Protein backbone atom coordinates (compact mmCIF):
# COMPACT_ATOMS: atom_id res chain seq x y z
CA UNK A 1 0.00 0.00 0.00
CA UNK A 2 0.90 3.37 -0.53
CA UNK A 3 -0.68 6.76 1.09
CA UNK A 4 -0.52 10.51 -0.12
CA UNK A 5 -1.38 13.71 1.53
CA UNK A 6 -0.89 17.21 0.78
CA UNK A 7 0.47 19.37 3.37
CA UNK A 8 -0.59 23.25 4.10
CA UNK A 9 1.49 26.33 5.84
CA UNK A 10 -0.70 27.17 8.82
CA UNK A 11 0.38 30.98 7.73
CA UNK A 12 2.41 33.54 5.62
CA UNK A 13 5.50 32.63 7.55
CA UNK A 14 5.39 28.65 6.97
CA UNK A 15 5.44 28.56 10.69
CA UNK A 16 3.73 24.95 10.59
CA UNK A 17 2.06 22.89 8.18
CA UNK A 18 -1.07 20.94 8.60
CA UNK A 19 -2.43 17.62 6.63
CA UNK A 20 -5.74 16.17 6.77
CA UNK A 21 -6.23 12.81 8.45
CA UNK A 22 -9.59 10.73 8.81
CA UNK A 23 -9.91 8.98 12.28
CA UNK A 24 -12.48 6.93 12.95
CA UNK A 25 -16.02 5.62 11.54
CA UNK A 26 -17.57 7.89 9.87
CA UNK A 27 -14.27 9.99 9.01
CA UNK A 28 -13.65 12.48 11.36
CA UNK A 29 -10.92 14.82 9.28
CA UNK A 30 -8.35 17.07 11.48
CA UNK A 31 -5.63 18.70 10.31
CA UNK A 32 -2.81 17.72 12.06
CA UNK A 33 1.00 18.44 12.53
CA UNK A 34 3.15 15.75 11.21
CA UNK A 35 6.40 15.62 13.67
CA UNK A 36 9.46 13.63 12.71
CA UNK A 37 10.70 14.86 16.07
CA UNK A 38 8.10 13.28 18.01
CA UNK A 39 6.40 9.98 18.44
CA UNK A 40 2.61 11.00 19.93
CA UNK A 41 -0.29 11.04 17.47
CA UNK A 42 -3.00 13.16 19.61
CA UNK A 43 -5.89 15.12 19.07
CA UNK A 44 -7.60 18.03 20.45
CA UNK A 45 -11.12 16.38 21.51
CA UNK A 46 -14.75 16.09 22.91
CA UNK A 47 -12.54 15.12 26.24
CA UNK A 48 -10.53 18.67 25.90
CA UNK A 49 -10.99 21.26 28.83
CA UNK A 50 -13.72 23.45 26.81
CA UNK A 51 -11.91 26.90 27.67
CA UNK A 52 -8.49 25.31 26.21
CA UNK A 53 -10.50 24.71 22.65
CA UNK A 54 -10.66 28.41 20.47
CA UNK A 55 -11.55 26.97 16.98
CA UNK A 56 -10.02 23.59 16.35
CA UNK A 57 -11.72 20.70 15.59
CA UNK A 58 -12.02 17.84 17.73
CA UNK A 59 -12.44 14.21 17.64
CA UNK A 60 -15.39 12.79 19.17
CA UNK A 61 -14.61 9.42 19.95
CA UNK A 62 -18.36 8.61 20.84
CA UNK A 63 -19.39 8.99 17.23
CA UNK A 64 -16.99 6.62 15.86
CA UNK A 65 -18.23 3.09 15.83
CA UNK A 66 -14.78 1.81 15.61
CA UNK A 67 -13.09 3.89 18.70
CA UNK A 68 -12.42 1.57 21.67
CA UNK A 69 -10.98 3.15 25.04
CA UNK A 70 -7.71 1.81 25.84
CA UNK A 71 -8.48 0.84 29.17
CA UNK A 72 -5.65 2.39 31.95
CA UNK A 73 -3.64 4.24 29.27
CA UNK A 74 -2.78 7.77 29.53
CA UNK A 75 -0.14 10.18 28.30
CA UNK A 76 1.66 13.26 29.03
CA UNK A 77 4.04 15.03 26.68
CA UNK A 78 6.22 18.21 26.89
CA UNK A 79 7.90 19.82 23.12
CA UNK A 80 11.36 21.65 23.28
CA UNK A 81 9.32 24.98 22.93
CA UNK A 82 7.90 25.00 26.72
CA UNK A 83 4.35 23.60 24.90
CA UNK A 84 2.85 20.07 26.76
CA UNK A 85 -1.05 18.35 26.33
CA UNK A 86 -1.75 15.33 27.92
CA UNK A 87 -4.92 12.80 28.35
CA UNK A 88 -6.09 9.21 28.02
CA UNK A 89 -5.81 7.00 24.88
CA UNK A 90 -8.25 5.11 22.53
CA UNK A 91 -7.67 2.65 19.35
CA UNK A 92 -9.38 3.83 16.27
CA UNK A 93 -9.22 3.68 12.45
CA UNK A 94 -7.01 6.20 10.93
CA UNK A 95 -6.22 7.24 7.04
CA UNK A 96 -3.64 9.68 5.65
CA UNK A 97 -4.18 9.98 2.11
CA UNK A 98 -5.17 6.80 1.21
CA UNK A 99 -3.09 4.72 3.58
CA UNK A 100 -5.10 3.28 6.36
CA UNK A 101 -3.95 1.51 9.99
CA UNK A 102 -6.68 -0.23 12.34
CA UNK A 103 -5.85 -0.17 15.63
CA UNK A 104 -3.67 3.20 16.00
CA UNK A 105 -4.15 4.84 19.36
CA UNK A 106 -5.23 7.90 19.15
CA UNK A 107 -4.24 10.19 22.41
CA UNK A 108 -7.07 12.29 23.32
CA UNK A 109 -6.32 15.63 25.26
CA UNK A 110 -7.51 16.31 28.19
CA UNK A 111 -5.54 19.38 28.75
CA UNK A 112 -3.43 21.18 26.05
CA UNK A 113 -0.90 24.42 27.15
CA UNK A 114 -1.55 27.93 25.81
CA UNK A 115 -0.23 27.96 22.35
CA UNK A 116 -2.12 25.16 21.47
CA UNK A 117 -5.20 26.53 21.93
CA UNK A 118 -4.05 29.60 20.56
CA UNK A 119 -3.03 28.36 17.24
CA UNK A 120 -6.67 27.42 15.27
CA UNK A 121 -5.25 26.05 12.50
CA UNK A 122 -4.01 22.93 14.76
CA UNK A 123 -6.06 20.11 15.39
CA UNK A 124 -3.45 18.06 17.15
CA UNK A 125 -0.03 16.32 16.13
CA UNK A 126 1.04 12.82 14.00
CA UNK A 127 4.18 11.46 15.53
CA UNK A 128 6.86 10.44 12.97
CA UNK A 129 9.90 9.77 14.90
CA UNK A 130 10.61 6.04 17.09
CA UNK A 131 8.01 4.82 18.42
CA UNK A 132 10.68 4.42 21.75
CA UNK A 133 9.67 7.91 22.28
CA UNK A 134 6.07 7.70 22.78
CA UNK A 135 4.61 8.69 26.05
CA UNK A 136 1.75 6.38 26.12
CA UNK A 137 1.73 4.65 29.91
CA UNK A 138 1.87 1.97 31.05
CA UNK A 139 1.79 0.32 27.48
CA UNK A 140 3.79 2.41 25.05
CA UNK A 141 1.97 2.88 21.89
CA UNK A 142 3.54 2.66 18.04
CA UNK A 143 3.11 5.80 15.64
CA UNK A 144 1.56 5.33 12.20
CA UNK A 145 4.34 4.94 10.42
CA UNK A 146 5.54 1.94 12.38
CA UNK A 147 1.90 0.51 12.18
CA UNK A 148 1.33 0.83 8.64
CA UNK A 149 5.14 -0.11 7.97
CA UNK A 150 4.94 -3.55 7.46
CA UNK A 151 1.92 -3.24 4.77
CA UNK A 152 3.39 -0.46 2.33
CA UNK A 153 5.34 -1.46 -0.87
CA UNK A 154 8.31 0.20 0.68
CA UNK A 155 9.43 0.77 4.24
CA UNK A 156 9.71 4.93 3.71
CA UNK A 157 7.85 7.99 3.84
CA UNK A 158 8.36 11.39 2.55
CA UNK A 159 8.18 14.99 3.17
CA UNK A 160 8.12 17.38 0.16
CA UNK A 161 7.67 21.37 2.02
CA UNK A 162 6.64 24.25 0.38
CA UNK A 163 7.97 27.35 1.00
CA UNK A 164 4.87 29.63 1.31
CA UNK A 165 3.60 26.79 -0.32
CA UNK A 166 1.64 23.39 -0.13
CA UNK A 167 3.57 20.36 0.21
CA UNK A 168 3.28 16.72 0.39
CA UNK A 169 3.80 13.38 2.80
CA UNK A 170 4.08 10.20 1.00
CA UNK A 171 4.08 6.84 2.39
CA UNK A 172 5.71 3.56 1.04
CA UNK A 173 6.94 5.07 -2.20
CA UNK A 174 9.44 7.63 -3.64
CA UNK A 175 8.05 9.70 -5.80
CA UNK A 176 10.89 10.31 -8.97
CA UNK A 177 8.94 13.33 -10.30
CA UNK A 178 9.72 15.35 -7.09
CA UNK A 179 13.31 16.20 -6.75
CA UNK A 180 16.03 17.23 -9.22
CA UNK A 181 19.30 14.75 -9.49
CA UNK A 182 19.82 12.09 -7.21
CA UNK A 183 18.96 11.73 -3.52
CA UNK A 184 22.22 11.37 -0.99
CA UNK A 185 21.40 9.20 1.90
CA UNK A 186 23.24 9.48 4.97
CA UNK A 187 23.05 7.48 8.74
CA UNK A 188 20.89 7.78 11.12
CA UNK A 189 21.48 7.18 14.78
CA UNK A 190 18.40 5.94 16.50
CA UNK A 191 19.82 6.32 20.00
CA UNK A 192 17.86 9.18 20.97
CA UNK A 193 14.57 8.41 19.23
CA UNK A 194 15.01 10.95 16.54
CA UNK A 195 16.04 11.13 12.83
CA UNK A 196 19.52 12.00 14.22
CA UNK A 197 21.97 12.27 11.48
CA UNK A 198 25.03 14.36 10.80
CA UNK A 199 25.98 16.97 8.07
CA UNK A 200 29.15 17.73 6.45
CA UNK A 201 29.41 20.93 6.75
CA UNK A 202 27.97 24.46 5.73
CA UNK A 203 28.45 27.98 3.73
CA UNK A 204 27.26 31.23 3.87
CA UNK A 205 25.91 32.70 0.57
CA UNK A 206 28.66 32.44 -2.33
CA UNK A 207 31.43 31.61 0.52
CA UNK A 208 33.61 28.96 0.64
CA UNK A 209 32.40 25.63 2.02
CA UNK A 210 33.48 24.23 5.67
CA UNK A 211 33.90 20.87 6.56
CA UNK A 212 32.58 20.07 9.65
CA UNK A 213 30.43 17.34 11.15
CA UNK A 214 27.08 18.54 12.37
CA UNK A 215 25.07 16.63 13.99
CA UNK A 216 21.28 17.00 14.21
CA UNK A 217 17.89 15.72 13.47
CA UNK A 218 15.19 16.11 11.20
CA UNK A 219 12.61 17.71 12.76
CA UNK A 220 9.31 18.31 10.63
CA UNK A 221 7.60 19.89 13.51
CA UNK A 222 10.60 22.60 14.54
CA UNK A 223 10.24 25.66 12.31
CA UNK A 224 13.46 27.05 12.41
CA UNK A 225 17.17 26.17 11.44
CA UNK A 226 18.99 25.46 14.93
CA UNK A 227 22.83 24.78 14.67
CA UNK A 228 25.43 25.70 16.90
CA UNK A 229 26.91 29.41 17.98
CA UNK A 230 29.72 29.23 15.75
CA UNK A 231 27.78 28.48 12.57
CA UNK A 232 24.92 31.27 13.16
CA UNK A 233 27.61 33.48 14.02
CA UNK A 234 29.09 33.18 10.31
CA UNK A 235 25.94 33.59 9.06
CA UNK A 236 24.44 37.15 10.61
CA UNK A 237 27.75 38.53 10.31
CA UNK A 238 26.99 38.43 6.34
CA UNK A 239 24.02 40.89 7.21
CA UNK A 240 24.48 44.17 8.26
CA UNK A 241 22.80 45.18 11.13
CA UNK A 242 21.84 41.84 11.90
CA UNK A 243 22.58 40.87 16.04
CA UNK A 244 21.40 38.57 18.44
CA UNK A 245 18.77 39.74 20.99
CA UNK A 246 17.89 38.78 24.17
CA UNK A 247 14.77 40.63 24.67
CA UNK A 248 13.54 39.52 21.23
CA UNK A 249 15.01 35.41 21.67
CA UNK A 250 17.44 35.24 19.18
CA UNK A 251 18.83 37.03 16.09
CA UNK A 252 17.17 39.61 14.49
CA UNK A 253 18.09 41.85 11.16
CA UNK A 254 16.63 44.61 9.35
CA UNK A 255 13.52 44.14 7.27
CA UNK A 256 15.15 46.64 4.55
CA UNK A 257 18.19 43.37 4.23
CA UNK A 258 18.95 41.17 1.68
CA UNK A 259 19.43 37.88 3.04
CA UNK A 260 22.34 35.24 1.77
CA UNK A 261 21.88 31.11 1.09
CA UNK A 262 22.66 28.81 3.64
CA UNK A 263 24.00 25.57 2.40
CA UNK A 264 23.70 22.70 4.07
CA UNK A 265 26.30 19.38 3.95
CA UNK A 266 24.74 15.87 2.88
CA UNK A 267 27.67 13.63 2.55
CA UNK A 268 29.12 15.16 -0.51
CA UNK A 269 25.90 16.81 -1.80
CA UNK A 270 24.90 20.17 -1.09
CA UNK A 271 21.50 21.47 0.06
CA UNK A 272 20.73 24.99 -0.81
CA UNK A 273 18.44 27.30 1.71
CA UNK A 274 17.33 30.72 -0.35
CA UNK A 275 17.83 33.66 2.01
CA UNK A 276 14.28 34.65 1.50
CA UNK A 277 13.58 30.96 2.92
CA UNK A 278 15.67 32.38 6.37
CA UNK A 279 13.07 35.67 6.78
CA UNK A 280 10.87 35.14 9.54
CA UNK A 281 9.52 38.88 9.08
CA UNK A 282 8.79 41.50 11.85
CA UNK A 283 9.54 40.65 15.06
CA UNK A 284 5.86 42.40 15.64
CA UNK A 285 3.41 44.01 13.85
CA UNK A 286 4.50 47.34 11.50
CA UNK A 287 9.02 46.80 12.94
CA UNK A 288 11.11 47.05 10.99
CA UNK A 289 13.17 44.45 12.69
CA UNK A 290 12.75 40.93 11.54
CA UNK A 291 13.07 37.58 13.05
CA UNK A 292 15.88 35.05 11.66
CA UNK A 293 15.23 31.83 10.47
CA UNK A 294 18.37 30.86 11.33
CA UNK A 295 18.79 30.47 15.60
CA UNK A 296 21.37 29.26 17.59
CA UNK A 297 21.09 25.58 19.28
CA UNK A 298 23.20 27.12 22.00
CA UNK A 299 21.17 25.57 25.34
CA UNK A 300 18.92 23.34 23.51
CA UNK A 301 21.38 20.47 23.57
CA UNK A 302 20.57 19.16 19.93
CA UNK A 303 21.00 21.00 16.62
CA UNK A 304 17.73 20.98 14.79
CA UNK A 305 17.10 20.36 10.95
CA UNK A 306 13.54 21.98 11.14
CA UNK A 307 11.52 23.68 8.58
CA UNK A 308 13.58 26.00 7.12
CA UNK A 309 15.95 23.53 6.24
CA UNK A 310 13.86 20.78 5.02
CA UNK A 311 11.98 22.34 2.86
CA UNK A 312 14.93 23.01 0.73
CA UNK A 313 15.30 19.36 0.28
CA UNK A 314 12.63 16.63 -0.62
CA UNK A 315 13.72 14.14 2.25
CA UNK A 316 13.57 10.05 2.65
CA UNK A 317 13.11 9.22 6.08
CA UNK A 318 14.11 5.56 5.56
CA UNK A 319 12.62 2.45 7.97
CA UNK A 320 14.20 -0.12 6.88
CA UNK A 321 16.12 -2.58 9.46
CA UNK A 322 18.93 -0.41 9.71
CA UNK A 323 17.43 3.20 9.03
CA UNK A 324 18.86 6.04 7.06
CA UNK A 325 17.75 9.53 5.55
CA UNK A 326 17.75 10.85 2.34
CA UNK A 327 18.15 14.40 0.76
CA UNK A 328 17.23 15.39 -2.80
CA UNK A 329 17.34 18.88 -4.15
CA UNK A 330 14.04 20.29 -6.01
Amino acid sequence: STGSATTTPIDSLDDAYITPVQIGTPAQTLNLDFDTGSSDLWVFSSETTASEVDGQTIYTPSKSTTAKLLSGATWSISYGDGSSSSGDVYTDTVSVGGLTVTGQAVESAKKVSSSFTEDSTIDGLLGLAFSTLNTVSPTQQKTFFDNAKASLDSPVFTADLGYHAPGTYNFGFIDTTAYTGSITYTAVSTKQGFWEWTSTGYAVGSGTFKSTSIDGIADTGTTLLYLPATVVSAYWAQVSGAKSSSSVGGYVFPCSATLPSFTFGVGSARIVIPGDYIDFGPISTGSSSCFGGIQSSAGIGINIFGDVALKAAFVVFNGATTPTLGFASK
